């Protein structure tokens, strides 16, 4: 039977529009087709300073988000990752395996080194888990033995070190792993920030009119895409190498338009979004762009608002057993070829 | 009733410094108080290894431990990895360190393609402490580092999070919390030193102890007594020696020297100093292995497995108490 699916996402009243139409979106087309596995991913939230307060908060409403999208706990496993000390576990067998060396290298924790505080010396002052996290996701991913992995483009490198990992434990424990396939939705792979288009969206950017939060009220969102930079060659079509803000709009507005909500929306303008804005301007699509997006917005804030405290409980005391349930027997597996637990002596 | 923890790294170089580090004084720590211990394999695991000699020396390390005097019924004796509550405990004193922090530490920082666990690892031992809330935490001098970076992490979560905690005490025998190397008196015996002949390991047959002893360096006062400084070799000796002769089996011995050893070694040499050790050693090396086969693997395993429910039992309780307090865990919501 069926092919497997796993993903997380951390929590962050940050979550936009990258992480949405990076991953979220497509959940629904996953849990119909794969065995699908989703986490909110708290034990990588926890490698940097924050609010305990404001974790809980967040952890309630990344679950919330994902179920006003769209994701269905009886077709698919949502749970906490810090509800399961599986992960801590395997991930702890991950990071003894690997190297400082290449937990140095990975891109996100070069640029993630260098956004922060020195000490009085003059050295910087990282905290460990910013080094090792890369380690705790090969980690998350293992313990379920999926197939595919649906994450963002900027989550490649990860994907890599998780297979060399994998493949590093099934040449020298000799266990029968699979090495799980990085995948990235084809167009939404990386969405760019709406300032400086030559950078992705993210969470971490100092400047917030060039991210969409997915909490955002309509006012903003309308403020953030009339103010989205593009340039002085006026033609709209998808050039990223030449457009990136112009192109940018146009591929997030190909891809609100696929949603119910923007029927009218893409009816209205037609399969052919470049002959559509042939003899339109900048700004007519910074319109059409803003009414999929707040569209889009107002249904997931909307349907975002019905989900209750008891069912966020519900859901993740289901998703926990039942993700635990794939957990606990692959690092038992582990476990046998380790050499570790007691249950290996007779 | 004081609660004492410690943890213990299974090795087929298990030597006397360890046995007289922490081993011979568990006999009397069981007595006086609630005593946790547990072989460290997630330690172990932290460079690289053969997953059947693991095994073979978690169950061998528990043999031993049961063969010198552990109870399981007056102490509670586990193996760190059947308790998940480790790794996750372990996880959150990592995320709450810095690197600098790690990279300081002697042990790494003279000890560096490195495996990232040889970096994390006194993280993971500041967590398997904080785990049980212990008053006291009976370790060799060598641990000293690793304990007030325990301490320092216990605050610093203390204060961030507002946690009810209690600050673990390092605590070292007065008399044997170094041993020292036999070949070099300046240097304490270790697993790695890789002149085998100054580490008497506790599975060294009685031709080879008597060969390392005899070969013992010294130094040429021809003067027996406690002067580390400038005798670290029969300083080191003397109170092995010392150590030694409390145990049951060298009774005749201690009768024979008495109470002052410097007063008996008062009008003989080296050699005979040598020969006392020497036959105290062997005694003691020979007694463990006799009881270490007394220990069947099923005696270890149930061992374990009670270990593993008694120590789970405050293991968990403790975690709960963190959760809450960093907030995490699906407990936190409703
Ligand atoms: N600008 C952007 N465009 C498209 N996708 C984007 C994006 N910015 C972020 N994303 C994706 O949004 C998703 C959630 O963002 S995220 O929380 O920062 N993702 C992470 O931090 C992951 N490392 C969390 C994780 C931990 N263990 C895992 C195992 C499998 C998959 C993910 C994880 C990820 O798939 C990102 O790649
Ligand atoms: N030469 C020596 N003289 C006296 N004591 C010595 C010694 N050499 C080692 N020891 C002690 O022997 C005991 C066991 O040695 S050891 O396995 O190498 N110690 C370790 O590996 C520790 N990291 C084990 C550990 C992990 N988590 C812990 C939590 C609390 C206490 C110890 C640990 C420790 O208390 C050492 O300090």
């Amino acid at each position: 039977m069926m092919k497997r699916a796993l993903t997380g996402i951390q929590a962050s009243g940050k979550q936009h529009l990258g992480n949405y139409l990076g991953v979220m979106q497509s959940l629904i087309e996953l849990q119909e087709q794969c065995q699908l596995f989703v986490f909110v991913a708290d034990l990588h939230s926890i490698t940097v300073d924050f609010q305990p307060q404001a974790l809980k908060q967040n952890n309630f409403d990344l679950v919330r988000t994902l179920l006003a999208v769209g994701l269905d706990p009886q077709k698919a496993c949502l749970f906490l990752q810090s509800d399961l000390l599986e992960h801590s576990m395997m991930g702890y067998l991950m990071m003894v395996q690997s190297n400082l060396g290449e937990l140095q290298r990975m891109t996100q924790f070069k640029a993630k080194k260098a956004e922060q505080t020195r000490n009085p010396n003059g050295t910087l002052n990282i905290p460990t888990g910013l080094l090792t996290y890369p380690a705790l996701m090969a980690g998350d991913i293992l313990l379920y033995q999926p197939d595919i992995v649906p994450v963002g483009n900027d989550q490649k490198q990860h994907l890599e070190l998780t297979r060399d990992l994998a493949q590093r434990i099934q040449k020298k424990f000799k266990l029968k792993l699979r090495l799980p396939q990085f995948v990235q939705n084809k167009d939404t792979n990386r969405i760019m920030d709406l300032f400086d288009p030559t950078k992705k969206m993210s969470k971490s950017s100092k400047n917030q009119n060039g991210v969409i939060y997915l909490d955002d009220p309509k006012e903003v969102v309308v403020k953030k895409i009339r103010q989205a930079t593009t340039d002085s060659f006026n033609k709209i079509r998808f050039a990223s190498k030449t457009q990136p803000g112009v192109t940018n709009m146009l591929t997030i507005l190909k891809a609100l338009l696929k949603e119910p909500v923007n029927q009218s929306l893409t009816n209205q303008l037609g399969n052919d979004l470049e002959a559509y804005f042939s003899t339109k301007s900048y700004l007519d699509l910074k319109n059409a762009l803003t009414e999929a997006t707040v569209n889009l917005l107002v249904n997931i804030q909307r349907k975002r608002e019905q989900i209750s405290r008891e069912q966020v409980f519900n859901c993740l005391q289901a998703g926990k057993n039942q993700a635990q349930a794939t957990a606990r027997t692959t690092l038992a597996l582990f476990y046998d070829g380790f050499g570790l637990g007691s249950q290996n002596i007779k």
